[PDB]
């Protein structure tokens, strides 16, 4: 599926439970894996609007080339049946991270 070889750290604490579940099932049903912890093996980190990242986390993300994205990256990729350009879904783009 479109998320093959993708490992998503999910930081989506403030999403409704139904949406958290749907993000997870969208990821798993389309070849991806997810974790709630950020580690070097993560390829992506999904951040809802109300979640933020520490400087420590941002440093880890830079070092390990993790893509920061919003939930829309998942929703839209699923809708379009195609892995989209993750650079257009980066909440920390304003910081150039």
């Amino acid at each position: 599926g479109i998320f093959a070889n993708c490992i998503f750290c999910l930081k989506v604490k403030y999403l409704p439970q139904q949406q958290k579940k749907k993000l997870q099932t969208d990821i798993k049903e389309n070849g991806g894996k997810f974790s709630f912890s950020l580690n070097p093996q993560c390829t992506h980190i999904i951040l809802d609007n109300a979640d933020v990242l520490s400087q420590y986390q941002l440093n880890s993300i830079q070092k390990n080339h993790v893509h920061i994205a919003n939930p829309d990256f998942i929703w839209k990729s699923i809708r379009e049946k195609r892995l989209l350009d993750v650079k257009n879904y980066d909440p920390y783009k304003p910081l150039d991270i």
